[PDB]
């Protein structure tokens, strides 16, 4: 029922996956990355919250690796899985921005994320109604990409209807890259942290241009590059395919982006 109610609302949360120890923990591990990349500057600095976490960090790849979220994945998307992206969804204390309703899928340039793709939104932290957490349209999924602080979808969302994502620390929501959401400000002492993850199958493509992805079930990899998890944290060699990895997928961002 978990792959039903994902299709009907586009979303499904929460589902296990880890546990508030675990999940301390690697918020604990993502602070100490954070200042890390931070003190050597540079294009790790540059990139510490987007788009390959996974493979540099290893409280990352071991998130993106974790059997309950690829068990709940492979029930929505099947057997086959590459992990495509990862995003760290930073909101501070007494942060007063808000994002307007929006899509993942808008600037991703993916071809078939309409049926073999989802986002695994990690709770780093709580999410609460007060602390910047994100708002589901359900159903906004149905049409795929439509047109579109942020820029905002060109639809009518109701408001009321909306669904916080209130999630335990530790727990995931699973999301359609057509869904869309909007964010509030945090409005409480402490920081929301998120941590997210695009899973896709090897039925999705690129719709232009080079692009690499990390397997983690099964064994075709499609049409993406393979990626290789880190040895260790900023491992050299680690390094070295993070610049690779991140160059060829901003490239494809900046193209994308250019086709508004």
């Amino acid at each position: 029922d978990l792959a039903e109610r994902f299709r009907t609302d586009g979303f499904v949360f929460p589902v296990n996956a880890l546990t508030h120890a675990e999940a301390e923990q690697a918020l604990a591990e993502c602070q100490t990355y954070l200042r890390a990349v931070s003190a050597v500057g540079g294009a790790l600095a540059r990139y510490a919250a987007f788009p390959k976490i996974h493979l540099v960090a290893s409280w990352a790849d071991r998130i993106v690796h974790h059997p309950a979220i690829l068990d709940a994945v492979a029930s929505l998307l099947g057997p086959d899985l590459l992990v495509w992206s990862t995003n760290l969804f930073i909101r501070p204390a007494y942060s007063g921005s808000s994002l307007a309703w929006h899509q993942d899928a808008v600037y991703l340039g993916l071809d078939g994320y309409q049926q073999h793709a989802a986002r695994v939104w990690v709770a780093l932290t709580d999410t609460t109604i007060a602390n910047g957490t994100m708002r589901y349209a359900r159903g906004s999924h149905l049409h795929g990409a439509l047109p579109h602080r942020g820029e905002e979808i060109a639809v009518d969302i109701d408001e009321a209807a909306a669904v916080d994502v209130l999630l335990d620390a530790g727990q995931c929501s699973v999301h359609h890259l057509a869904m869309a959401h909007a964010s509030g400000p945090n409005q409480t002492d402490t920081g929301r942290f998120n941590f997210a993850i695009d899973y896709i199958t090897p039925r999705v493509s690129p719709t232009a241009g080079e692009d690499s992805a990390l397997l983690v079930r099964g064994t075709d990899t499609g049409a993406f590059l393979p990626e290789r998890r880190p040895e260790s944290d900023f491992d050299q060699a680690a390094l070295n395919d993070f610049y690779s990895a991140v160059t060829r997928r901003q490239k494809r961002i900046n193209q994308t982006v250019q086709n508004r």
